[PDB]
């Protein structure tokens, strides 16, 4: 080479990163249009004002070993998504209810997994009237990215984001924070609590409700996996209205009155549930999810309060579409109807 090596040649890893084939460099270019840098900003914005924290910056670079119209999406180094995106062309997507077909590459949308076909420019308005939904090239890469952020939002929430959320709270209600951390709760513990909440799709906008439940129940309990289910009920009115809007009936999934005892028998017994039970649940749990799909009902499971911290810990690494709530989290002012059931068949 020409210039001598300095420590500025050390490229620290990126929390979030994109790699780009040379055909896409225009849409990600500082200097030219930047048609996708705009979309990445409005993702990160409509995530802070929505999920309750700022996703880390998306470091975009190119990699000439990538096919020309291809991108990779990266977390802490390791790929977590890739796809094709063709600039001058558009993406006709089918929600299931479009009439006809179109000429072009047949493919599947990288977000929703829907069936979709890349089409050329002048088919736009003609593809829409057949019942399609046509997004720009740049918008597909946006779609794929806003999906993976919501999917990994727990892992993207590092100690550096906890300390940054803790500064943003501690500039609108400083009295809570000034003595809650590092005094009564340690940032390690506050961070693990918010991360547990993000992990189950519960937003952390209500830091009053959180930092108060913690400042109250902390000096007699320090396990974050225990302080979490306490905070969960503080946010019960909000978790309720999340999967069950309006004031109408609550269509939940239920487990058998003895299956409960079956599982509840295996709780206090030790740090382990027994094998054979497993594969039975996951098939039986997926039986209940399907009934709700054809009914038009949410995918929420309502269980005993000591039975939630592990059904969500077990069932969701397999069925992440599942919600696992608690009798003590659901509001009193609602009517419940166990529409589907997890029994012995």
């Amino acid at each position: 080479s020409v210039v001598e090596a300095t420590w500025n040649d050390v490229q620290l890893e990126d929390s979030l990163g994109m790699e780009v084939g040379y055909r896409l460099i225009p849409m990600v270019d500082f200097q030219q249009d930047g048609e996708l840098l705009g979309r990445i900003r409005s993702i990160r914005k409509k995530f802070a004002q929505d999920m309750g924290f700022l996703p880390p910056v998306v470091h975009i670079r190119d990699n000439m070993d990538l096919q020309p119209a291809r991108y990779r999406i990266l977390m802490k180094g390791v790929e977590i998504g890739s796809g094709d995106a063709y600039p001058g062309r558009w993406l006709a997507i089918n929600p299931g209810t479009a009439a006809g077909t179109l000429p072009g590459e047949k493919t599947v949308d990288p977000a929703f997994g829907l069936d979709a076909i890349w089409i050329e420019s002048a088919l736009k308005e003609q593809a829409q009237i057949q019942g399609f939904t046509v997004v720009e090239a740049s918008t597909v890469v946006a779609m794929h990215l806003n999906h993976l952020i919501g999917q990994f939002s727990a892992e993207l929430f590092g100690r550096q984001e906890a300390q940054q959320l803790l500064d943003r709270v501690s500039q609108e209600m400083p009295k809570l924070t000034e003595d809650l951390v590092p005094g009564v709760v340690t940032l390690t513990t506050l961070h693990k609590v918010l991360q547990n909440l993000l992990a189950e799709k519960v937003p952390i906008r209500d830091m009053r409700t959180i930092l108060e439940t913690l400042a109250e129940h902390a000096p007699l309990q320090s396990d974050p996996h225990e302080l979490t289910a306490v905070v969960r009920v503080a946010l019960g009115r909000a978790i309720t209205q999340q999967w069950f809007p309006g004031n109408e009936e609550v269509q939940v999934i239920g487990l058998d009155t003895a299956l409960e005892r079956l599982l509840l028998q295996a709780l206090q017994g030790g740090g382990g549930l027994e094998p054979g039970l497993a594969d039975r649940l996951l098939a039986q749990t997926q039986e209940a999810l399907s009934r709700q799909e054809m009914l038009g009902a949410p995918p929420v499971l309502l269980v005993n309060h000591a039975l939630r911290p592990l059904l969500s810990r077990f069932l969701r690494r397999s069925l992440p579409q599942l919600v696992v709530l608690s009798n003590l989290e659901l509001s009193d002012n609602r009517h419940i109807r166990m529409t589907a059931t997890i029994g012995g068949k």
